[PDB]
């Protein structure tokens, strides 16, 4: 659930969303950004996935934001190679994990959960 | 789909899994590596997901990878708070992403498919 | 009474309304233009409205813009703080000033219409 | 709902009005100024309205304005043509646009509410 | 026979196409991209549609194309004028003219099949 | 609908075709030029299709164009390999996709007309 915020007119560019579920100040909003890049070469294109969800705190009447919550993510769209179910395989993979053993992800521990 | 390769013994080490479908010589088998690493100031741990697929071709008589898919994903599992709701909220977004704009992730094309 | 030109994707961009009643070619068609800015920073965005309405005349069998009628606004939507019942009345008090002294408005005079 | 302050003493001059419901000093008062000014070559005269909403805080037990809702409007009463309908059309358009679209205006939000 | 691949935002923006039959790397992709652009006076805006087929073939076991057929097609679609009827008759008389010499066209070649 | 006016004397050159309902004076007369240039190093031939629509008006007892419609097409007709089925998909595309989206392109939209 993220609402756009700032979507690139190209197919290669940047496009911001914000979260939904926050009510903050927006400057402290927590947001997830894809980023496309292309090669110099042309070879592949570098899809990133930047999502961050400042902590915010209140102090002497201030709006700061003392941690913040960073999850970055790259993928190799290989463009001088089609092979699409490998590509999908591996993002399927990737998200498969995350969703399995999500509540260790969030405590630090590399170990399964089951 | 992916089994065990190595697990570490700590829940703080490197575990790696090998992909399922894939019948190719095992130097060259798809991986999934799952890292944490502490930080100096035991401030936060950081979860490391690195996802290779090496593609096989035959040249000569051998086998060589030509190219190979790489997926990299980090998080910042803070370890001073608990906001494990905003965490959970960080992963989930970013697995709904995945999930929904794969088609076009593997095409290097930052557009949302609708 | 403006009909749809060109919509922003998200609400970071531009959105372009052409007056409904004028049938003149699209350079001298009046227009509506708002655009939101983000400042560098970070701390606000910057809501622009502007309107340019061209009065058109024709010499040697082509149109040409003597004058043009134009009208901007500028609003400082702070991302730093949610104050909506201040910017609300902000931009409340804009409108019934306009809507109040606008038969003077329109002739440039300051003093209000009693 | 302004109460006026200082009336122009002719038509093309400044009126000075502050707004009804708020009761702080009159340094951190929030005002609406109308601005009639005249062109060098006296092509137009331009009408100003410059709204100051200063967001009245407290730091170490002093009254201190951290930030400030600004708005500004202009409107090019032309006095080289008496345009009154096209005017009227240029001011109504504007002032419909931002009382439709008021609530997204509000948030730095370019897309319209429908 | 395209298959679309990115779409405008706007009417002032670029489209990008694939062709359908065609299943080979992106990177050799044959595409027709269309990309209205504004003339910076605004006296017209102009309409390119771009083709590249790049010719695949195999050197060394690599892929590689060695030569790439492309096709440009410009159109001012003036905004200073609306001469609808006069542009449809420039639009269909170059469309007329490609169809019926096409077979020669492909060979460059000038005369008219008859 | 063009009449020849002049037809080059072999496939290498150019032809001029004037528009036929038109009855304007010579230099403003609406034309069609084919110009086919081999390259330098001999690999391909490039044809190129040129058409100049003039908007006359009259003024002081003279025609003068105040602006003028144009469209240009440039296809590479590749001499270092024989291709003529892909040649032909190029054009065609390029032609069925004019075809189609006619309306949109004489206003200068991008986007599909559907």
């Amino acid at each position: 659930s993220i609402t756009k915020y700032s979507e690139s007119a190209g197919p290669i560019g940047q496009s911001i969303y914000t979260f939904t579920g926050v009510t903050v100040p927006a400057q402290y909003m927590p947001r997830l950004v894809a980023t496309t890049t292309v090669n110099k070469a042309g070879t592949n294109i570098e899809y990133k996935i930047a999502v961050n969800y400042p902590l915010v705190s209140v102090v002497d009447g201030a709006n700061v934001a003392l941690n913040t919550i960073r999850a970055n993510l790259s993928f190799t769209a290989l463009q001088s190679v089609i092979n699409t179910d490998e590509k999908l395989r591996v993002l399927d993979e990737i998200v498969s994990f995350i969703t399995a053993n999500k509540a260790n992800i969030i405590d630090g521990n590399v170990l399964t959960v089951t």
